[PDB]
């Protein structure tokens, strides 16, 4: 090993234990934070090769074989839910297909599941935020029954409520209400399942989406009738759910009676000057995904990933450059962040990958920060780490500190700690990634960064 790569390796220590210290004595700062839209169940089965068989030859196994080989759009019927399931098997392949069908809906919430956990970005960020950082959390839940309700964490997490025309916040558990169960099936598998003849190559899940509400980003009346007062208790915002939005729908409206909502909603936080944080994950619509770019000058700023950032690239940069993002690469990721503040204006880009993060920041002068992460080689969990990542940038940061790089230093304990541990309940854990190594490639990917740039 190189003495400059020893020393830098010695100053990324004293830079990752000043952050962590300068995110503890930041975050109780925060006056609170809003979290919207998309808050679900998802409900986990480990799936059982005699219970799959016994399903699939009692609804007939010539038809079920037939839909492996033909897959269907959506899920209309029990045979097509079982063939989707066996489909994803034969690949090892991750796959969604939405229930279209209430029959095979009963027969889900039948078959149950061995556990439930919240899901959706708004979801799992309030049990972060709230939860494990104590920060006072108003979060978005379109329909919250009983059997949502109860996924929220002990902690300062509150849905509004309408106590005739005055607006409350209470604990999610105390606002169960006569609506939906908004559940999102997921079958997990191990590499060599085997049902049949059919045997897995990779672990994998196939995941039946049972949620009619989260995929039309619906709005809650609260939300849509006393925004203006829940945002009134918070400094900070984190948007996501957005990239499920299509063009159109069969009921005559389209992607903009949503969006026209959310830039109402973006309206009045900027008239509180409260920072808002967009979740730009994939969105598949490219006419959607246009529109969610011309959105973000509104946004104080934006997060995303390798996979997030060339999916940009593809409608206002060129091809080869999004080839070169989708990589890592971090002179075209670099060109990529200045393409896209170029065409927004946004004052902050938080860009996360694998090894090293990156944040664009606007000024006097755009300044460009980097980090390198602590890679956890077997993660007990990887769900929720990209949410995790830009959430606790943002909201340590804004939330004063130590800044931007230090801002970019926690969110990589976060991620670890998570990564670590499967689930965090206490921001004082965060402190054990701190013997995580940190990314040597990444630390010595700088030395090219200072070349070109001074």
């Amino acid at each position: 090993m190189k003495e400059s790569l020893k020393d830098r390796i010695r100053l990324w220590k004293r830079l990752y234990v000043n952050a962590f210290e300068n995110a503890l004595n930041a975050i109780p700062n925060v006056k609170g934070v809003l979290l919207a839209y998309n808050t679900n169940i998802d409900a986990i089965k480990y799936l059982d090769a005699d219970d799959l068989e016994k399903r699939v030859t009692e609804k007939g196994k010539e038809k079920v074989f037939e839909i492996i080989e033909n897959p269907p759009e959506k899920i209309s019927s029990i045979e097509e839910l079982l063939g989707g399931i066996l489909r994803s098997i034969k690949l090892g392949k991750a796959m969604e297909w939405f229930v279209e069908s209430e029959e095979v809906r009963r027969y889900l919430r039948e078959w149950g599941w061995d556990e439930l956990r919240i899901g959706g970005q708004a979801g799992i960020m309030a049990n972060l935020l709230g939860g494990v950082y104590r920060i006072p959390t108003i979060v978005h839940v379109p329909q919250n029954p009983k059997l949502q309700a109860e996924l929220f964490v002990d902690g300062p997490i509150y849905v509004p409520v309408f106590e005739g025309n005055k607006l409350k916040l209470v604990h999610p558990k105390d606002a169960i209400a006569e609506e939906e169960e908004l559940i999102h099936y997921i079958y997990e598998f191990p590499r060599g399942f085997q049902v049949f003849d059919v045997q897995a190559p990779r672990e994998n899940r196939f995941i039946a989406n049972a949620d009619d509400y989260n995929a039309r980003v619906y709005m809650r009346r609260e939300f849509r009738e006393g925004f203006e007062e829940i945002t009134r208790n918070v400094e900070l915002a984190i948007i996501s759910g957005l990239q499920v939005l299509k063009e159109y729908y069969p009921d005559g409206t389209t992607y903009k009676d949503v969006l026209d909502r959310v830039e109402s909603h973006l309206n009045i936080l900027n008239r509180y000057n409260v920072k808002s944080h967009f979740e730009f994950a994939y969105t598949a619509n490219r006419r959607v995904r246009e529109a969610l770019v011309e959105l973000l000058p509104k946004f104080t700023s934006v997060g995303l990933n390798e996979v997030e950032l060339a999916s940009i690239m593809e409608i206002i940069g060129d091809e080869e450059l999004a080839k070169e993002v989708l990589e890592g690469h971090i002179f075209s990721v670099i060109d990529a962040m200045n393409v896209l503040m170029d065409e927004t204006g946004i004052e902050r880009i938080h860009f996360h990958t694998y090894g090293y993060y990156l944040a664009l920041t606007q000024g006097g002068g755009r300044q460009l920060a980097f980090v390198p992460t602590k890679i956890v080689a077997s993660p007990k969990s990887t769900v929720g780490i990209g949410d995790t990542i830009s959430s606790s940038a943002f909201v340590s940061e804004f939330g004063g500190g130590g800044g931007v790089r230090d801002a970019l230093l926690f969110a990589s304990l976060a991620a670890a700690a998570k990564a670590m541990k499967g689930n965090l309940e206490r921001i004082e854990q965060i402190r054990d990634a701190l013997s995580v190594p940190t990314n040597e490639r990444a630390i010595v990917l700088e030395e090219e960064l200072e070349k070109e740039f001074t």
